Formats: C-alpha cells, structure tokens, sequence
C-alpha cells in the first residue's frame, strides 16, 4: 500500500512541524503533493526545498502554488500518475474554518479521495510515538466490505510499522453477545491482515461518552462523511494526546492490500 | 560528556511532548530527574511510567513529586550520584511567569547548575531535526575559558550527534578585522573540539537586529545570567523555528570534554 497525499499548505512552519509525520505515513514510495495556497509566507522559496526534502527521505514529492483552490487542486489530480490520492487536513484549534473544512471533506469523496484529518495535541504532539490505538466503530462478521474503516486500518498498520510502535484495536459493545462478537471480529481482522502482536479491547462505553480513553501516542478514528469537528476536538482534548480521523474514498480494500 | 537534567513537570502532556528531545540531549548514559510539581494531573500515576520510559530508551532516570519547590529540588541534588546537574525549563508563550522563571534561572547558578531554556516553536516544533545553528556571541583567541558558551557548545555537539544533523557556527562582527578574527576563532573551535563538517558564518548584523535568521531546525544561543525572556521569545518568532538558550554553571570546560 502506498499513500499518496494531497497536502494544502498556507504556512510552511506548520508543514515543517508535520514533515516527519507526513513522511511516516508515506514511506516508502508513497507520495506527497504540496499544494501551496498564496505570498507573504514566501511559499515559492520554501515549498520546493521541502518537496526535495521528502525525496531525500525516500518519499516521492511535487509542489505547486495556488477553499475554491482546494477543489481545483483535487480536480487537477484526476489522471495524474501518483495513484489513489488522500487529502491531508489539519484540524485547527480555532473554529473559524469548520464550515469550509466540512465542505472540503464532503467534496473530497466526489474526486475518489480519502481524507485524513489530523488533530495534533498542542502539548503532547505525537509523544513517544510508541503506542497506537485504532478505534473501530460499533458494528461483526468480516466482509471485505469493512465499510468506512479501510483507510484507518491502513494508516494504523503503516504507522505501526514506521514507528515500530505497539498497536491496539479498541471498540465498544452494549451487550455480552455483541461484546463477544466484537472480540472475535477484532481477532479475525488482526489474523487476516497479518498484523502481529495486536492487543484487543472491547469497552463497556463509547469513547465519546467515557470520561477517559485508554492511553496512546496516537488515536486513529474513522471520520464520518458528515463530521462533527467539535466532537473530533473533544476526543483529542480528553485523550491528552493526538488524534487522526480517516474517511474512506470507498475504493480502498484494506484487507486485500494487507 | 553526560547531561544530567533536572526537569520540573507540572503537566505530563508537555513532558510527553518533550520526551524525545530530553532523550536526545541525554543519550547515552546521561540522566533525567523528573520533579513533579503538584495532583489534578495525577503526576503520581504518570511520572513513574515516563521515568521508566527514559530507562528503556537508554537514559538514567528518577522521579519525585513536590518556585519555592524548585529551589528545594535543586538543593536536594547537592551530593547525589548523578554528577553536574542542568536545569531544563520551558519558555511559555504567556509571560505570567517571567519573574519566577528569571529568579529560578538566577538561583540555579548558586547550586552549581547550568540552565537550558527551551522555546519550542508552536508550529514548526523541531521540524526535520536536520540543521542546527550554534550562535556564538561577539567576543577572539581561544582560551579554555570560553566564558558563557560551554553548555551551548556541548548541546550543539550532542544534538548534532544524536540527530545526525548538520551543524553551523554563527557569529557577527562590526569590522573586517573582527570578522577575520571571528572566522579564525570558529575554525579553531571546530578543529579543537574535533567536530567535522561544521560550516561557519560571520554575519554583518546581530541576530537581535537582523530581520531574518539563517535557517535551522534548532538555534542554540547562550543564555544571559540576567536574561531578557522577551528577547528570547522574539528570536524564536523571527526564526520561525525552535530556539534553546544555554547558561553555563561556570564549571563546564567544553573543550576538555570535546
């Protein structure tokens, strides 16, 4: 599997702060397209250098300069070489952009694109990068049709591998019968995907409802096609660590890759 | 050389966000003492785990729980095994604590302690950790008595080595005669300290006065015994990347180590 990211950049300093993480998602032979948006930040000077940096660190890369611009950005991707694309967005602390962000997210599916929405904890950042939780939504038999969790799983596996971190699958269930089915589903997923040393937790309570989350450097969730961005922010704050939210294009088949 | 840090911790999430950097300063066989200050953050649960984490990652570590407390913290260090100590402080964005911070810095020298003051850029963080600038104050013959720059140099060398980053020595001079002397001093320092592949820049203007700084992942400066914390903040903002400020205990002899 190779992640090909479209990364809008307004501020090159934010990009520099995210470089290693973008690299960890895409290494090896994945790709990163830097889409520079407008030039007080002198993107013209910085983007080419950062793009060359990705190449030096084993990831393919390109850059261009200049919400309507994101649509054009994705539209331009259509027949490009670097295969299925994924839109990488940062979830800001300020809510001033939630509507555009939501609109961008809604639009990305139209262009056969997955979306990664990254909510980096302002104090912890990615911490020790040694523990990853993949949160699997209450469903429990395994069809290749995993529904909206293929990108989440692929990212979990990729970061497990690039960070050499421990990975846990987390879910929740209302009843004993459902809890058992969820346990069995998680064990089957790990077994099919051939991911070793995965720990499973089936929780009594939903992560949105609980007071605390089981600790991780990074929590991976699925992103609802019609997301509550405040819910996303709340999860990160409650976790006390970084969260990433993954919306499928609908074209990924994680198991067939893994 | 082995850095033995005293690290006050009020918020374990900030500690998690700084863990790798503290490790990069102290690895290998350096040490980190976590001094937990007061318990809504449940330091009692988190500090022991983080301390064990340092040990796992090849750095010695200990922890205790509970401005007056920092003085006691350092006072307690007196005859402890882990040799010369260095106080590690974060420079917050909010100025509410500058006076206490300044007082702490002033006090640290009394206990034969160096001080590292870290100003992490809120967007760039440590970026790609591939370029380090060591800023050497306008002086130019080499005496073992480098004055207030021994800790700065040792940290530059340590991070160069642990990040496998490129290192540059930066300085400034008012006249051609002084510029030549500074060039020669920097070449001599690199040669004596046996640090290879160091690039030297002698600038026309002071870093405080210039509009922009030559780019680095991390700028290392000396910290004035009586520091202007706003000047420190300004340097980081102008740089667009992280800065660390190092005040000597006065007992370090960097060259004799390097």
């Amino acid at each position: 599997w190779k992640a090909n990211l479209l990364v809008p950049v307004e501020d090159p300093r934010e990009l520099m702060g995210t470089f290693d993480f973008l690299r960890d998602i895409t290494y090896p032979k994945g790709s990163v397209k830097l889409l520079g948006l407008a030039d007080k930040e002198n993107l013209l000077s910085q983007l080419p250098s950062i793009s060359e940096g990705f190449q030096e660190e084993g990831v393919f890369s390109s850059w261009t300069i200049i919400e309507e611009n994101l649509v054009v950005g994705m539209e331009a991707l259509t027949g490009s070489f670097f295969r299925p694309s994924i839109l990488f967005l940062r979830l800001p602390e300020n809510r001033d952009r939630d509507e555009e962000i939501r609109e961008i997210i809604r639009k990305a599916s139209m262009y056969r694109m997955g979306v990664l929405l990254f909510s980096k904890h302002p104090q912890a950042g990615l911490g020790r990068q040694n523990l990853i939780n993949l949160w699997i939504e209450n469903r429990w038999d395994i069809s290749m049709e995993l529904g909206n969790m293929d990108l989440a799983l692929l990212i979990a596996y990729k970061l497990k591998s690039n960070w050499k971190a421990s990975l846990s699958f987390m879910t929740f269930a209302p009843t004993a019968i459902q809890a058992q089915a969820a346990e069995n589903f998680l064990q089957s997923l790990a077994e099919l995907a051939r991911i070793p040393n995965v720990k499973m937790q089936v929780l009594r309570e939903n992560p949105i409802k609980s007071s605390k989350l089981p600790f991780a450097s990074l929590h991976i969730f699925s992103l609802d096609p019609n997301p509550d961005l405040d819910l996303a922010r709340h999860l990160m704050e409650k976790a006390g660590s970084s969260c990433i939210f993954a919306l499928d294009s609908g074209e990924e088949n994680a198991l067939a890759l893994l």
